[PDB]
């Protein structure tokens, strides 16, 4: 997260870190079994670490779940980060408390203009590297489709919206894949691509959760 606040520890009680030997995307926890991710962060030996704030020092509210299943997206195309969604099974249920918690899934999609809160372990510096230990947190809001499609000429489907300042300096980046964008207490997008981070006419750019909710609901039915 560039530009954002550093969100105080167990204030994002859905956050999850993905752990393969390091920190590499977060992730949501959906209920106690289940989290959503990006599709680009896909990859195998997954640990799912749900309670962080400091991902470097074990500080007494983590549990550390290995996943036991990864289901990308049926549809998932890595070329235009088309359907950038993947879901996520739990070896064991999480014990859900006020420090870990699942958020919940959207009935609707969010409106233009709502503030929502994006969160995550990754990069802090528009230009060069500066990754936090402590979760970060930004606040943004939801830009309409025109600009969104005007800012990524060809690139933007239906399966994605904008969120964030055209003027540049605040947005998700390298590190915060996966993550939660989450609007009016729903689950509305997950941090999946931008060119750069906080530059000038180039928002972030979300995968939009309430186009797979069926999908979702579908797939932890018979998983
Ligand atoms: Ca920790």
């Amino acid at each position: 997260i560039v530009g954002g606040y550093t969100c105080g520890a167990n204030t994002v009680p859905y956050q999850v870190s993905l752990n393969s030997g390091y920190h590499f995307c977060g992730g949501s926890l959906i209920n106690s079994q289940w989290v959503v991710s990006a599709a680009h962060c896909y990859k195998s030996g997954i640990q799912v670490r749900l309670g962080e704030d400091n991902i470097n020092v074990v500080e007494g509210n983590e549990q550390f779940i290995s996943a036991s299943k990864s289901i990308v997206h049926p549809s998932y195309n890595s070329n235009t980060l088309n359907n950038d969604i993947m879901l996520i099974k739990l070896k064991s249920a999480a014990s859900l408390n006020s420090r870990v918690a699942s958020i919940s899934l959207p009935t609707s999609c969010a409106s233009a203009g709502t503030q929502c809160l994006i969160s995550g372990w990754g990069n802090t510096k528009s230009s060069g590297t500066s990754y936090p230990d402590v979760l970060k947190c930004l606040k943004a809001p939801i830009l309409s489709d025109s600009s969104c499609k005007s800012a990524y000429p060809g690139q933007i489907t239906s399966n994605m919206f904008c969120a964030g300042y055209l003027e540049g300096g605040k947005d998700s980046c390298q590190g915060d894949s996966g993550g939660p964008v989450v609007c009016s207490g729903k689950l509305q997008g997950i941090v999946s691509w931008g060119s750069g981070c906080a530059q000038k006419n180039k928002p972030g750019v979300y995968t939009k959760v309430c186009n797979y909710v069926s999908w979702i609901k579908q797939t932890i039915a018979s998983n």
